DNA sequence: CATTAGA
DNA sequence: TCTAATG
């Protein structure tokens, strides 16, 4: 967690550089584990060989290690830090719809600046275009203050169309969190579950609604289960407009909300940690279900949930507020 | 890791 | 189809 700081840190640098700049999945994959072992490692690593002794830690890494152990730097790390070509990529990627593969190509054609992108708005697809459009706005964090207005508004339509709907903004916003990235409203409806072969309009109905009232302004992808778009709080009585937000809404089988619901509300840990709990409490939890564990190794038979409650009740926990889903 | 664009 | 990007 700290003793191994600089090592682990450089390692991930390196690592990331591989994947991104180069199409070096192996190396890339290499550093990570390397980076991973030593993290877990209990002592203050002192040198190449010292590391060396570990699974994953080979010669290559080791070497770089010492030099780092020697100079508070590393070369390759430095060069890459320098190289526009590589820095160029790390930049492009910031655009929704822009990835490494694109970032690289985009570069070879020479696009390297956000401005470059404008100039070749055509060379980009509706995603990235939208990605590019609201570029500034996407980087900004979401105020909880805002978070609720929005929240309010969304629920406002959901119910409006049909009362039978149930939608939930999951995440951090949900964990009391001061700010969010993008909001996630986990959708579902009674008439829809594990079997009742869809009702696509189920989604479509909503999306439409929000578009109607002007909350969603753009679509990034509408599927018949997941939608990804961009929204905005009606910019009040002139003088101050809202930034453009990323939103995501998804349909769910009322027979898996809570589950899927427990899950997204995390935290990323509370989950592993809650997930870690059900294993010993004779269960299994994953994004949609709770399965009673059978001694053969595995088992099946997904247990019937009506609130975030049952799950705790099942594996037998203390119901914990979203507030307290901290770790 | 599953869902949507694309091409 | 496959592959990329998002989550
Ligand atoms: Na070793
Ligand atoms: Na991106």
């Amino acid at each position: 967690e700290t003793l191994n700081g600089g090592i682990t840190d450089m390692l991930t640098e390196l690592a990331n550089f591989e994947k991104n700049v180069s199409q070096a999945i192996h190396k890339y994959n290499a550093y990570r584990k390397a980076a991973s072992v030593i993290a877990k490692y209990p002592h203050k690593i002192k040198s190449g060989a010292e590391a060396k002794k570990l699974p994953g830690v080979g010669t290559k890494i080791a070497e770089k290690i010492d030099e780092f152990l020697a100079t508070g730097k590393l070369r390759k790390l430095e060069k890459i830090r320098q190289d526009d070509t590589s820095s160029s990529i790390n930049f492009l990627t910031r655009v929704s719809g822009i990835g490494p593969s694109a970032a690289r190509k985009f570069v070879d054609e020479g696009i390297k600046t956000l401005e470059d992108l404008r100039k070749n708005e055509d060379k980009l697809n509706h995603h990235q275009r939208i990605g590019l459009k609201y570029f500034g706005d996407f980087e900004k964090r979401i105020p909880r203050e805002e978070m609720l207005q929005m929240q309010d508004i969304v629920l406002n339509e959901v119910k409006k169309v049909d009362s039978e709907y149930i939608a939930t903004v999951c995440g951090s916003f949900r964990r009391g969190a001061e700010s969010s990235g993008d909001m996630d409203v986990l959708l579902t409806h009674p008439s829809f579950t594990s079997e009742s072969t869809k009702q696509p309009k189920l989604l479509h109905q909503v999306v439409e609604q929000l578009q109607k009232v002007h909350f969603i302004t753009d679509t990034l992808s509408k599927g018949e289960t997941k939608f990804m778009g961009v929204c905005q709080l009606p910019s009040k009585n002139d003088e101050k407009e809202y930034p453009h937000r990323r939103i995501d809404i998804r349909l769910i089988p009322k027979d898996q909300y809570y589950c899927g619901v427990l899950y997204f509300t995390g935290s990323d840990i509370f989950n592993k940690n809650m997930r870690a709990h059900a294993l010993e409490k004779g269960f299994t939890i994953n994004e949609y279900t709770i399965r009673p564990l059978g001694v053969t190794g595995v088992a099946g038979e997904p247990l019937p949930v009506d609130s975030e409650k049952d799950i705790f009740d099942y594996i037998q926990w203390k119901y914990r507020e979203p507030k307290d889903r901290s770790e």
